[PDB]
């Protein structure tokens, strides 16, 4: 039997592969089963690929991850863990360094006469943070720009730095990898605005998977990383060991889609504006859990 | 709007009243709407109340907590926490003083010839503990004993005490509310046999309260205790200051419900493997949830 496992568009297939066949094919020895990469030219496609069970795992960004979870039976098992222990990552909005804009009240003031790379809108880094913080904060919107294009990191990245778009959407990881797949192009990029901390990037698997399915691959993702070999097959990656995870990694990136929902219905008392103020005290109530949570053995047996 | 605050009958209601009145009092003062205590014969009145929304919040054990989740649309928002700092508390095997039963061999033995005090069929402490670690374990049943009967956690202590019945289940929170309502019967009692460690009780509301009331009740739990008149009322319940909590807490009694289960069946064909496959496909559910509960670290929250 085959496993195929999603890898969402960050990147093009030519600049994923080198990281990726690797690691695959090591999960190919250790399960005893065929492992496929699948592709898509949106973060969408591995979304509906999921649905469909054309894909049975995937790495995700937290915003794909709840979208898997709420639409495509999708459930976290592990998460990424950044290789410098950076305790997450971040967005950021980028412009060449010729550019005259600097910041984000250059490019407020500019929009309508500056073309702008917007995230597949599916992307956490890509399109939900910034819409947030730097659009719907500012009660500014894509749609002002002369032009503007949804893109995958990759995309945006190099439509920048070679002078083909005026900003764009990008994220601290995504410039490092294009610091080994493009790095005279990185030379041409400036950071003009980051977002605050997101997470690492869940792995989420469909969960009609069998039982011996899934512990194989949990199996898999907890134990890889002890050897010289996989520890190499990680750091390409940019990652140290996965660590175990579970739906509640994905709390504040929910706080945030709801945060955002609400500047648009107030900027349209409202239902509308109760049912999402419902659906965010539940996740501080949880958040508040989380924090006072003491330990947790095993009951024994 | 008035509020139904449901509470366990781990005592008689005389008993709880002084606990409880008090407490129900000062939430009515802060809520500024009116509270009443609701009680019940059973743990299962509390549940089923709650399930057709005539309990609106209430104090439950781990276990009825985990069937207010899986029956009446429950949900976990504050945890009790033990006044004296003990990080939960124990459930128990009690005789009278008299008796020459000191430990579990002791009482297996004989158990041919002993009346077993059991516990609610839904107590975490009176019933599903030690179902599992001196029932499904040593591989007998309460029905294995002379005479079995199902009892509140004061009535049985009450009726060891009283060398009504001979071996009875209790948990060391409830001794310590017979050291209080009846301590001339409780130096009649004497411990042969303690569980591990049991999580402290959670406090748990219906979904579809109103977000406004589940919030001020929120309020009211997250800040009690501030001055000396609260800080009374949490010490004679025992406790200190509630801490936040969620349906988290229950994992390991889900856990525990799930390894007795497994037990419980394994010696009742086919519906035997239909059914241990259904279990271990949730125990390895909770398994990795544990896992992903243990290695967190500091919470990441939205930056507004």
């Amino acid at each position: 039997k085959a496993l195929n496992f999603g890898i969402i568009s960050t990147e093009s297939q030519q600049n994923l592969k080198p990281q990726w066949t690797p690691f695959l094919q090591d999960m190919e020895k250790k399960l005893g089963v065929k492992v496929n990469a699948f592709f898509a030219p949106d973060y969408a496609g591995i979304i509906q690929g999921m649905r469909f069970n054309k894909v049975d795992i995937a790495w995700y960004g937290n915003l794909s991850a709840m979208e898997a979870v709420d639409r495509a039976n999708g459930q976290v098992f592990a998460q990424t863990v950044a290789a410098d222990g950076s305790p997450g990552y971040w967005s950021v909005l980028i412009v060449n360094k010729d550019s005259p804009i600097n910041n984000l009240n250059d490019l407020l003031a500019k929009r309508k006469d500056l073309t702008f790379g917007n995230g597949d809108p599916n992307s956490t880094s890509g399109f939900l943070v910034p819409g947030y913080y730097v659009f719907a904060k500012n009660n500014i919107s894509a749609s002002d720009f002369k032009r503007t294009v949804n893109a995958g990191h990759e995309t945006n990245a190099l439509a920048v730095a070679n002078k083909q778009v005026d900003v764009a959407t990008n994220n601290t990881e995504n410039l490092d990898k294009l610091k080994t797949s493009a790095p005279e192009k990185l030379k041409e990029l400036k950071v003009i605005w980051k977002s605050p901390l997101i997470p690492g990037d869940p792995i989420v698997w469909r969960k009609n998977l069998s039982e011996t399915t899934k512990d194989k691959i949990y199996d898999f993702f907890m134990n890889y990383g002890k050897t010289p070999e996989e520890k190499a097959v990680l750091e390409r990656l940019g990652w140290a060991p996965f660590r175990a995870s579970s739906d509640l990694q994905l709390v504040p990136i929910r706080q945030l889609a709801l945060f955002k929902e609400m500047q648009s219905v107030k900027d349209n008392k409202l239902a509308k504006t109760t049912a999402i103020q419902a659906q965010l005290d539940d996740l501080d109530r949880l958040n508040n859990a989380l924090s006072a949570m003491s330990s947790v053995s095993k009951a024994v047996q």
